[PDB]
């Protein structure tokens, strides 16, 4: 499971939904997502967006990053201003999007994509300490410490 | 201890401060992190945050990026526009907090956490080059080479400006 | 081997100051610019840096990002910085102005963001499914 995602997709499979996930190229980092629902994030507007799936199995050591797209950033001035996915994250995934144009609105549309997620190797604490550090003498206290 | 970080508290054992980096729950990725000072950021203001705390030591092979929490952005209409904590940095993490709303001011509290720090895996480069290639014949040019120091040669420190 | 090693591109035949940490213990390469500008207030601005990058250090990606005195001083940000393992083209740094008064001067001298090689997982084996039905699974 070195190399290996599975994504969970809400909708019945019988029921019409959000393009899955998908890297552009064997070069692309990251998969592009795309929205369940069409909408128009108005001027200064932030929106939360359905991508229509979550993850079940992260590949290991790594955690899911939402980010932005250039194309999206530049053509509609706009930006992704959070996306950390958390490993038990057993929900969908959601897209957060601002909309930066005090004049014009963002198109959200079915078959473009609109952030994308990359699978980021992250370190999962096993230890932690907390310490005050006395500046004239060096001396080290440990106020907690915590082993996970 | 490489899965390991040590976090130094700036205030004395005995003083009021803000509440330590923890993680919420066992599969969380990144520690929240508190403010150790209160104020009310005015819109489209731009807020640098004391969090009381530095990073003493970072696990191996990571660094630590400070990133935007999904509900201070979603609530708040905040942004964390940067947080790359270099290996090197001994003062103190400061949260940098925009506010995106033309009519409300954010309230920073202590007690209520306004970002997250992820311990993300990066490349130390140790060999890098800059070369130019010839977009019509394929052609490349060496412009300069050069290898990460690694304490093999000492030399007197002279003063700048 | 491969595995901590970099190279970058130039443009210019033998118009930027190279990309460079500015200490051993920082993560990332600051980035110049090529071009001068003013990014009027509001605005977004698309700046050429004079550099791509040939070769990646082993399983990593570049990531844009902004430095912290750009965004505190300037009042800005670099709201996208994903560099396909792929691309073959110039890095251009995407810097908002998130000012409603002030300009942001471009200026060739001075660093307007940040390159971090983070290490990534280059998926190989992928699945979707309906919570089980396998819907699709792919190889890369
Ligand atoms: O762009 C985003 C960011 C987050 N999430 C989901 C997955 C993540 O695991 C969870 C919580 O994110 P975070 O830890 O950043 O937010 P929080 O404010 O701490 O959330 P809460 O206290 O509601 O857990 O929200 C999304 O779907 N989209
Ligand atoms: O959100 C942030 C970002 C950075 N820093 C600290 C730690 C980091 O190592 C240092 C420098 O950050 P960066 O390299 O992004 O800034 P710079 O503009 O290059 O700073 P300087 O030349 O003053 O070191 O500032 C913070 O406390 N919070
Ligand atoms: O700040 C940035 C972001 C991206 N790029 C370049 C390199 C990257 O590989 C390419 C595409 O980026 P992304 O995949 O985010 O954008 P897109 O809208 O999906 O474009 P494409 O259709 O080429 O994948 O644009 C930059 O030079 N600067
Ligand atoms: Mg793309
Ligand atoms: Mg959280
Ligand atoms: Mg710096």
């Amino acid at each position: 499971s070195s190399a290996s995602v599975v994504f969970m997709r809400f909708a019945p499979p019988g029921e019409e939904t959000a393009l899955p996930p998908r890297r552009a190229t064997p070069g692309s980092v990251a998969y592009d997502l795309f929205p369940s629902e069409e909408m128009d994030i108005e001027p200064m507007g932030l929106a939360k967006i359905s991508t229509g799936y979550g993850i079940d199995k992260f590949p290991d050591g790594c955690y899911g990053q939402i980010v932005s797209r250039s194309g999206m950033t530049w053509k509609n001035n706009t930006s992704v201003p959070t996306g950390t996915i958390n490993v038990d994250y057993r929900g969908e995934l959601k897209v957060i999007l601002r909309n930066h144009s005090a004049e014009k609105s963002v198109p959200i549309r079915k078959g473009t994509s609109i952030a994308q997620l990359i699978f980021l190797r992250y370190c999962d604490v096993e230890e932690e300490q907390i310490v005050y550090i006395n500046e004239t003498t060096g001396e080290r206290t440990i106020i907690d410490s915590s082993s996970k």
